[PDB]
């Protein structure tokens, strides 16, 4: 059983020899050391091998251009068998096409991609906007409140339910299951170290998803209008009508969807407020020119980088950054560093809503695995800020945010916000 990660003070990077820089530490983000640690790696060892880590030996690729190459080169770097830095609880490795190489990756992704196709998103836009306005209206305006459960987690759970047509009153289950899987100490240095609960969740999820498939099939056989959820789409296409007969594909694809959209959406929604707090001239610029919302959504996603990395394994020896990556080595593409690389972005650490190249961010990765839900993610953020401008003249963070323990998700568990209506 992987032991629990206990927080200790992270020293300055200059106190360390290059070979001893270990960025797998899941408290780097919380302690505000990630920026300096990744800068030193970009400047002095952009392709860096760490031989001593709790998750095992690994390479760190930290420059924007080098990450691009690795992410795009599925001929040289495999996404199998996992894309988190460590390993899952033995027996609890779920099959997900995010950790699959072409050509199977392509078959499975194509079988679900229609759920976030633009025509499908347009039909979801009104429900997303309704819920966003209802949630914002319900918020207190005379006192600070925790934005994380009140807004980010609330809207994300509703969205995950809509994607699977999951019972709304059980939506919390999708988040709880996703949080435990992504926060496994063995995989991300997260706080979830009870493996029995992970096995319990796996069975509860297989049963819940199986019940959902059979329930939707029955309702379909009864002539219910086919919805815009993944289940309805899967049951509407010849190749996936029998998907329940293949349980690895079924449970894997559905688990990937909810984990993929769980804390990414949550921390995108919270992170924009943190960026507004650090660069409040950005809020005045936005109020003066709302047209900049779409570009600002890209800049929020660049600055926050809700998912810090994706991991690969070298299919062969590969020369990169003056180093020889050996076949079988684990290679970690640090999006969180790539997006702060001044070789691509001027003033990278600065939140600039009118940033000309904000759309060039690598927060969704690049290559065959580039985030499938990227348009829905941008849609949710665009609606949130449209509805924020309608209601509030100012939003202030009145307390230092509390940040989540993980080397994988970059996020906030507590964000105290004071709203000023207009
Ligand atoms: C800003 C929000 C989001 C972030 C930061 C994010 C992050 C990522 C990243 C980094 C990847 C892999 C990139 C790569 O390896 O090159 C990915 C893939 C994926 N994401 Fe997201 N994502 C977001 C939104 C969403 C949402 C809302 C969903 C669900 C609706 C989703 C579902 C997926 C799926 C299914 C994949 C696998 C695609 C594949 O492997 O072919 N994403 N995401
Ligand atoms: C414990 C092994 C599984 C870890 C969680 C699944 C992998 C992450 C999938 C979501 C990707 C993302 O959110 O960017």
């Amino acid at each position: 059983p992987m032991p629990e990660f206990v927080e200790t003070p992270i020293p300055d990077v200059n106190t360390l020899a290059l070979e001893d820089i270990d960025v797998s530490n899941p408290f780097l983000y919380r302690q505000g050391q990630w920026r300096a640690y990744f800068k030193r790696l970009r400047d002095e060892a952009p392709v860096h091998y760490q031989k001593n880590s709790p998750f095992g030996p690994f390479w760190s690729v930290t420059r924007f251009e080098d990450i691009l190459f690795v992410d795009k080169s599925h001929d040289l770097f495999s996404a199998e068998p996992q894309i988190i830095l460590g390993d899952p609880p033995e027996g609890l490795s779920v099959e997900m096409f995010i950790a699959m190489d072409p050509p199977k990756h392509d078959v499975q992704r194509s079988s679900v991609q229609g759920v976030v196709a633009p025509k499908n998103l347009k039909e979801m836009e009104g429900l997303i906007r309704s819920r966003t306005g209802d949630v914002l209206d319900s918020l207190p305006t005379d006192k600070p409140f925790n934005w994380v459960p009140a807004v980010s987690k609330e809207l994300t759970g509703r969205m995950l339910a809509t994607l699977l047509d999951f019972p709304y009153e059980e939506r919390h289950k999708l988040v709880e299951w996703s949080d435990r899987m992504a926060g496994a100490a063995s995989a991300t240095g997260g706080e979830f170290a009870d493996e029995n609960a992970m096995f319990d969740d796996a069975a509860d999820m297989a049963r819940s998803f199986s019940r959902l498939w059979r329930d939707k099939e029955a309702r379909r056989a009864a002539g219910e209008e086919p919805g815009f959820d993944l289940i309805s789409l899967l049951q509407s296409n010849k190749e996936t009508k029998d998907l329940i007969n293949r349980p690895m594909e079924f449970i894997g694809n559905l688990t990937l969807l909810i984990v993929g959209g769980n804390d990414t959406t949550r921390n995108s929604m919270s992170g924009g407020l943190v960026a507004m707090n650090e660069f409040p001239r950005e809020f005045e610029k936005l109020k003066a020119k709302p047209e900049l919302i779409p570009n600002m959504v890209s800049e929020i996603i660049r600055w926050q980088t809700p998912t810090a990395y994706m991991r690969r394994i070298a299919k062969q020896d590969v020369e990169l950054g003056g180093q020889t990556i050996k076949k079988g080595d684990r290679v970690v593409m640090w999006y969180a560093s790539g997006n702060r690389d001044e070789r691509k972005f001027d003033n990278p650490d600065q939140f600039i809503i009118d940033r000309k190249d904000a759309r060039n961010h690598m927060s969704f990765g690049y290559g065959v695995h580039r985030c499938m839900g990227n348009r829905l993610a941008e849609l949710q953020l665009r609606i949130l800020w449209e509805e924020i401008l309608k209601r509030f003249d100012n939003i202030e963070v009145v307390e230092e945010p509390e940040r989540v323990q993980s080397n994988f998700g970059r996020g906030y568990s507590r964000l105290m916000v004071k709203l000023t209506p207009n």
